[PDB]
Parts: C-alpha cells; sequence; structure tokens
C-alpha cells in the first residue's frame, strides 16, 4: 500500500464531473475544479487543466495525471509550510502518507489548524492525538473516511486500509 492507493481509496475515481461531499464540482480521484456553483465555471477550469476542449468527461490516464500532480503538491506543500513540514519530519512512513492525505483533502491550510493534534503527533502520543483529531468537523462530516486517516495515525500501519 502507499499514498496513491490509499488516496485512490478515500476519493474514488469519475470520469464525469461530480459534486464532491460539501457539493463541490470535482473531477478524477478528487480533483477539485472550483469552489463556484456554475458547472460552465467549472467546465472552464476543467479544460484548462487538461488543455483541451473536454466537455466535462476526462479519460484514465488524465484522470491519473491530475493525480499525480495533486499528490506532488501535496507533499511540496507540507515540505514549504513551516508548521506542517517539522511534524512530517519527525513521522514513519505510514503516519507520513496519513498526513498527506489530510493535506490532499483539507488543503494545507486546514491542516496547519489543527494546531493541538500536531504537536500530540509530534511528540509521538498516538492515542491522544487520535482523540483531538476526532473533535472536529472534519470527522463529524466524514466520519468513515476520518476513521480510516485517524486509525492510520494511531497505529502506524494499514490496517484501516485492509
Ligand atoms: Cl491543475
Ligand atoms: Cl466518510
Amino acid at each position: 500500500m502507499n499514498i496513491f492507493e490509499m488516496l485512490r481509496i478515500d476519493e474514488g475515481l469519475r470520469l464525469k464531473i461530480y459534486k464532491d461531499t460539501e457539493g463541490y464540482y470535482t473531477i478524477g480521484i478528487g480533483h477539485l475544479l472550483t469552489k463556484s456553483p456554475s458547472l460552465n465555471a467549472a467546465k472552464s477550469e476543467l479544460d484548462k487543466a487538461i488543455g483541451r476542449n473536454t466537455n466535462g468527461v476526462i479519460t484514465k490516464d488524465e484522470a491519473e495525471k491530475l493525480f499525480n500532480q495533486d499528490v506532488d503538491a501535496a507533499v511540496r506543500g507540507i515540505l514549504r509550510n513551516a508548521k506542517l513540514k517539522p511534524v512530517y519530519d519527525s513521522l514513519d512512513a505510514v503516519r507520513r502518507a496519513a498526513l498527506i492525505n489530510m493535506v490532499f483533502q483539507m488543503g494545507e491550510t486546514g491542516v496547519a489548524g489543527f494546531t493541538n493534534s500536531l504537536a500530540m503527533l509530534q511528540a509521538k502520543r498516538w492515542d491522544e492525538a487520535a482523540v483531538n483529531l476526532a473533535k472536529s468537523r472534519w470527522y463529524n462530516q466524514t466520519p468513515n473516511r476520518a476513521k480510516r486517516v485517524i486509525t492510520t495515525f494511531r497505529t502506524g500501519t494499514w490496517d484501516a486500509y485492509k
């Protein structure tokens, strides 16, 4: 298992524009297009991202390509974030994958605001961090996914994904 496989499970794969859990236009493997409520605005963002007139549909290859870019960006975003970097540097490989997933879902800004959980993670207080992570809108809105990422942080294993 690895980050890509993990996010593919959490996000799924759709070849046509769809709305995410927040009702935002998305495509592929969790690639957010726009927070705007206009489909045309989304179709436009999509053609711009793919470099062709798509008409709201892409192929698997195109989806995988946005995916690669998106995971690379998340990683690089963590590494450039003064709050996130040190936490990421302190973790083992499995747990790093969990921090990446959260950033992919919520943006680095969102994650950087889990001040207290970050500190617990950094200090390697697994059970406490899990508890704190759960007192969040994140957990209440997407509880099954959240439980998976939280167990990952708690255990350091991929069991929640098996
Ligand atoms: Cl893009
Ligand atoms: Cl969920």
